[PDB]
């Protein structure tokens, strides 16, 4: 299924699914059908990933980005947020 852009390509992030979790689960008249990724770096004594998805509610597609702080020493996830895109 076209369930990402990866007909050979299956290489997952280790917080690119955590991220998806949240992005259907708070999206409750919408569906999640994307996992990209985006920047990403870390700093002394924390880190952060975030992604990219793709929600559909009714007919629109939309984007929304998951905020996940994590620790660089053992990824212990210190917190996480969510972010609507909107035009």
């Amino acid at each position: 299924g076209e369930e990402t852009p990866l007909v050979t390509a299956r290489h997952m992030s280790k917080w690119e699914e955590i991220a998806v979790k949240e992005a259907k689960k708070r999206y409750p008249l919408a569906q999640v059908l994307f996992k990209q990724k985006v920047w990403d770096r870390k700093r002394k004594d924390e880190a952060v990933k975030q992604y990219h998805l793709t929600l559909r509610e009714g007919s629109k597609e939309f984007g929304v980005f998951v905020t996940i702080s994590f620790d660089p020493y053992s990824q212990k996830v210190n917190k996480i947020a969510i972010l609507e895109e909107y035009q």
